[PDB]
């Protein structure tokens, strides 16, 4: 059983500007908190200059200045699934980022999926190694937690005598194995995340998250992503590349 | 002139279950979302226990746990002003929360606030020699900033000739001075904050902070921060202990 | 083919205590640097009181007080083997380290080692039925990277080929098998970890790393890592609580 | 008096190799503990490229495709005092370093010195301006001192009573007040703190810090600093640059 990528938008940033300070602007919840929070830098909240007189155009200076920590006000919160084991050991290394994730010291892996790595789902031969090799290792899984489950009986807290078994029964699952998680970050820490990872020199399976990620954040805040351009390379993957970055 | 503290909140978690997990929960916003989070882990979706099923019962247990980290996808924002800057000199110490705040070296300080220290508020004779000073240095900054601005005359370019002028200016400012700040952070971040500076050990101006921080946080987030127990000291400052 | 945990201590902090101010200590290297930054806040480099006029009393008085910032300037460097994958993707979630880790997507996995899970340990049955489940895998593996090598036959750069061919083939390598990491931090980190992994709540294998990490921190710092009392519980693995 | 900026290097890295492992390399402390974590990655403990076979190519190698994060292994202590209060304020700011502060609430600053800001050093005429507000400011503090201790005579702890009083007092001390400072970060750490505040964009006082840090740091580590290049501008001040980061 095979599982594809999804990933959906679950929080975002609301804003409400104080009522006392002379300011307005064109926009929303994020993109609006990090005008606010650049201008109380300088406390100006008057508009000179037409171009950076809409909140669009205001984040396009903030960002060619590089005052990049202004974005760290608004946050934004996915929920990714049909994402690999390997590929969140890659992930969490992002340590500007909040994570909550599947627990395979807890969870049953008896209905478990695999995810097909990117540079071999169009071959149905490579696809039927993998999901082969999975059922082994599911089946040695299951093998191994009723011995263990007997092992550690022993023990009252029933919490507990479950993830002494399945904890060590997880050992035989593949890389492969779907995993569930919630990411949290803010606006910089997506906008590095995306700089590292939508990239050539990243592997295939979280190039295509980030590209993703990219995407629904250009969604919520146009104007926080636009320098970032989307290229599809040779091997029709997707790439993003930004000159401030 | 002076200024009195004001913390106001400007931003907070907008939650949206996903469609297609079966859930629901008494709540919305980042309470809604740190029990989503939660059992995320366990994908423990199914609230059969209609004694369990509440946002408060699940966030308190959460926290009975010692599962703090789930409590990370939340964040909250205030905008804070009448905070001096020997205040904001130890605010910005915590290193998990983000910053932005009003610049001496680019906003002119002619006009400038002072705040008076919670520990000289009832003493109109100590609140006057205070003043007094601060009336003092800002003359002085002026007179250094005419004297500056000549001095950097080589400069050509006026906006970088006001702030080399300023930020050597800013030298005779004092501590007290007002300063203005944007402060963001997580709910495991504001409880830390909470515990370490609205304790008796920290300063009377660092901790009137906190305990206005978590009187909004509290209402807007209550199983979060209810453990947060508000106690006034033999002087009438207030300290929370959890 | 089995791997056991192994903890090397590499690195840790060299101190040269600065020739002008009139301070010395009856220590070395990370706990005499504490020493120094803790004195530094209070300009404190005479020592008036007999008690905390040795390292040793001064570093127990800072963790008693609740100074814990101050342990942030001394560090420790470990090369750590016979971990499992399932093990590090753990370790990792604390983000207060700093990480260096065989990479699966740059490194030939042919001869790949695999750990036992400490819970099965002592039972020949469960390992034989893992060691053969290991075996199945990598012939899996090199039947993948094969065709996979084949089928990215056109990619000119030789070097990529491989890598692209290597990144998919370890799709089906098992969570036991062995990597290896180099984990840097700094005192409080590592009493961080140690409390929360060396605790009966976490998995067997991370709390044996965190009590074998443990012993050689309380051997370089023990003054620091005293306050925790390793016990055997009933299964005869070992907690650390302070 | 006035207060001269001095930087002291307080600690460093001390490596050993793990001994079962067959490598060596010609370098010590932080430098060889880059390598071994580089080498750690890919475990190539022999040296087949005599451009990468010594520590110095190695780094070299290391700095050219930019995988930074090894440099966060090793570290460096200093001690920095003749450094203002404002200048403090902007060097806190930096989130991976570690600190260790002279404390205003603690500290008696009766006599406290105080750093005259670089673009204020030459002037005779501007210095006895400042120090003269200094002192003034000090007498304030003095007095309200006095005036804080006997209204705050009901506390009955003594220590209490000074501390109280004095972090009241400390309301007049201007930005100019000399602090004192242990600041730990790691190589990483490091070179973002030169890049950000070794610039024109950055004040006078903490560009000086940064080029001093910047100069003890390539003396320690030439091969992980040697992309900076120091730069005299009209004004005698001195930048840093790089095609890194
Ligand atoms: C293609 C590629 C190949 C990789 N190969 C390997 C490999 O072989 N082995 C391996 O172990 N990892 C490897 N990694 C992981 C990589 O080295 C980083 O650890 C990971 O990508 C996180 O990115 P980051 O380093 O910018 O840190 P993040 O945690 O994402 O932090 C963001 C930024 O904050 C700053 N920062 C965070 N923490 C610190 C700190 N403690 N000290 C100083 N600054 C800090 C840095 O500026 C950093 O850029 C690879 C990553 C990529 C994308
Ligand atoms: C027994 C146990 C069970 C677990 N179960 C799960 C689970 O089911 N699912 C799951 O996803 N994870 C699980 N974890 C991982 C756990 O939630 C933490 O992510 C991990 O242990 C890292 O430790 P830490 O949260 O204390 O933070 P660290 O990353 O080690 O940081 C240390 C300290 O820094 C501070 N800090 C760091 N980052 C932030 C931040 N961004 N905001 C505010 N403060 C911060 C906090 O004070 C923290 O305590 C489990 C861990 C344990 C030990
Ligand atoms: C010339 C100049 C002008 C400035 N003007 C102002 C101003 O007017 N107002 C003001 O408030 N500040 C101002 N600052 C401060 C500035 O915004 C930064 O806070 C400070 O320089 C710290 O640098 P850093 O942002 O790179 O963060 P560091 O703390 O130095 O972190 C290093 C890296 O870690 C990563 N990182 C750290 N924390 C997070 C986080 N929580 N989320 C995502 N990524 C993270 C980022 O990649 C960052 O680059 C100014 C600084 C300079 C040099
Ligand atoms: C009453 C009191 C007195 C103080 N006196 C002094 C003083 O005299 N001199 C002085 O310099 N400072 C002093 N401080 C500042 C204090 O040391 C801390 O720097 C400040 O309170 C920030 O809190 P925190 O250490 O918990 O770190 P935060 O930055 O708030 O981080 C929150 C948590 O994240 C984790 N964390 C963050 N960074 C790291 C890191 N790099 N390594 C490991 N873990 C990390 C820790 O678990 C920490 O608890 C004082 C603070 C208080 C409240
Ligand atoms: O592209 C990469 N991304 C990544 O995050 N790592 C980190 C993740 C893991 O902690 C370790 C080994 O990762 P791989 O097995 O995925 O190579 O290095 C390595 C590489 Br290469
Ligand atoms: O209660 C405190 N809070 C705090 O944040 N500091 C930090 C802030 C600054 O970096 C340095 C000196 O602070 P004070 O001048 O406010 O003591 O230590 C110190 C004390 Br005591
Ligand atoms: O004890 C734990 N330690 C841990 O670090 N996690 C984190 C690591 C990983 O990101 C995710 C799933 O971990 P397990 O598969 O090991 O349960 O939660 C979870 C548990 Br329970
Ligand atoms: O160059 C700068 N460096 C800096 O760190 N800040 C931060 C420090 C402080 O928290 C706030 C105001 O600093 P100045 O008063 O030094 O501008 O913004 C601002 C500027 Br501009």
């Amino acid at each position: 059983e095979t599982a594809p990528l999804r990933v959906q938008l679950i929080a975002k940033t609301d804003f409400l500007a104080p009522p006392d300070v002379p300011w307005t602007t064109d926009a929303d919840g994020g993109p609006a908190l990090v005008e606010f929070a650049g201008r109380a830098c300088y406390q100006s909240w008057s508009k000179p200059n037409p171009k950076t007189a809409t909140n669009a155009g205001y984040l396009r200076h903030i960002m060619d200045v590089g005052h990049f920590s202004v974005l760290e006000h608004a946050s934004v919160s996915f929920y990714i699934t049909g994402i690999s084991r390997s590929c969140t050991h890659e992930l969490i290394r992002h340590r500007h980022f909040s994570y909550s994730q599947l627990s395979q010291r807890y969870v049953p892996e008896k209905d478990s999926r695999v995810v097909v790595p990117p540079g071999m789902e169009d071959d149905a031969d490579l696809r039927h190694i993998l999901t082969e090799a999975a059922d082994a290792a599911r089946a040695t899984y299951s093998e191994l937690l009723a011995k263990l489950e007997a092992k550690f009986a022993d023990q009252p807290n029933a919490i507990l005598r479950r993830k002494q078994a399945r904890q060590a029964a997880r050992a035989v699952m593949p890389n492969a194995t779907e995993t569930r998680i919630v990411v949290t970050g803010n606006y910089r820490a997506w906008r590095h995340f995306i700089a590292m990872r939508a990239s050539e020199h990243a592997d295939v399976e979280i190039r295509r998250l980030a590209i993703e990620c990219l995407r629904q954040l250009a969604a919520v805040a146009p104007a926080v992503f636009a320098d970032f351009e989307v290229t599809t390379l040779a091997d029709g993957t997707e790439v993003a590349t930004s000159p401030l970055a």
